[PDB]
C-alpha cells in the first residue's frame, strides 16, 4: 500500500508531553498525523476512571464523515497520551496487508471492561485474547461503519463499545474485523512487561516482544506502564 493513502487520527485535548513523545515519533517516521480536540475540553470522564473515553470515538465518528466513500484510505486511529510509533508508514502497512483484515484492533491480556463478555471472545491458545481499543488499523469505509454506530454518551467507555461490535458474530464476519493477537502491530504493555525487551534498531530503542518473536509498530503503555515509554526512541 501507498503511505499516501495512510492516515493516522489521534486525540489530544491538550499538548501535553505524551502527545508530544508521540507526535515526535510519528513525524520522525514521516506519518501524517490529524489529531482532534486540542484545546477542547474533555468530556470522557475523570482521569482516574477506568473506563471512558466515549468523547473520543464522538469526534472520530464527525471526522469519519469525510472518508466514508474513501475505498483506498487506512487510517490508524491510536491514543496519543500513552503511545509512541516505532517503525516506518512502510513496515506497518506491510504488516496490515498481511493480516488480511479490513479492521484490526490491539489486543491484551485482560478483558474488561465487562469481564462477563470474556465467554464470548474466541479461544485463541496463547495469544491475547481480547480487544483493546488504544489502537486500530483499518480501512476508512470500515471504520466508519463501525464509528458512526455510535450514539453514547461522552464518559461511556470506548473499549466496551467497540468489543460489544467485535463480539456479534455475523459483524465479524461482514466487515472482516480482526485482533492483533500476537502484538505484530500493536504492544499494549499492561499484562505483558514480562514479554518484552529493549532492541536497539538503528541508533534507536524499540521493543521487541519476545513471547510471539515481534517487533511492534505501535507501543501503548496503558494502565501504569505509562513511564516504560521514556525508554523509545
Ligand atoms: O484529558 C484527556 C484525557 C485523555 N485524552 C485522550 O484520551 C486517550 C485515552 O486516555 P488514556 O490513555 O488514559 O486511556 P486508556 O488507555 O486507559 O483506555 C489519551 O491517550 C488521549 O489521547 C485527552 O485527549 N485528554
Ligand atoms: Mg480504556
Ligand atoms: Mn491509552
Amino acid at each position: 500500500v501507498n503511505p499516501e493513502k495512510l492516515l493516522v487520527i489521534t486525540v489530544a485535548t491538550a499538548e501535553t508531553e505524551g502527545y508530544l513523545r508521540f507526535l515526535r515519533s510519528a513525524e520522525f517516521f514521516n506519518y501524517t498525523v490529524r489529531t482532534l480536540g486540542l484545546g477542547e475540553e474533555w468530556r470522557g470522564g475523570d482521569v482516574a476512571r477506568t473506563v471512558g473515553g466515549g468523547q473520543k470515538v464522538r469526534w472520530l465518528k464527525k471526522e469519519m464523515e469525510k472518508y466514508a466513500d474513501r475505498e483506498d484510505m487506512i487510517i490508524m486511529f491510536v491514543d496519543s497520551y500513552d503511545v509512541i510509533l516505532a517503525g516506518s508508514p512502510t513496515e506497518l502497512l506491510k504488516k496490515f496487508v498481511q493480516s488480511g483484515s479490513r479492521l484490526l484492533f490491539s489486543a491484551e491480556s485482560f478483558c474488561w471492561p465487562e469481564w462477563g463478555l470474556a465467554e464470548q471472545y474466541p479461544e485463541v491458545g496463547t495469544g491475547k485474547r481480547f480487544l483493546n481499543s488504544g489502537g486500530f488499523i483499518g480501512f476508512a469505509t470500515t471504520i466508519h461503519q463501525i464509528v458512526r454506530q455510535w450514539k453514547y454518551k461522552d464518559d461511556d467507555d470506548d473499549q466496551l463499545f467497540y468489543t460489544r461490535l467485535y463480539l456479534d458474530p455475523g459483524l465479524r464476519e461482514k466487515l472482516s474485523l480482526n485482533l492483533d493477537h500476537k502484538s505484530r502491530i500493536f504492544q499494549n504493555l499492561n499484562g505483558a512487561l514480562d514479554e518484552v525487551v529493549l532492541k536497539f534498531d538503528r541508533n534507536r530503542v524499540r521493543i521487541r516482544n519476545v513471547a510471539y518473536d515481534t517487533l511492534p509498530i505501535v507501543v501503548h503503555g496503558n494502565g501504569p506502564t505509562k513511564l516504560q515509554l521514556n525508554y523509545l526512541g
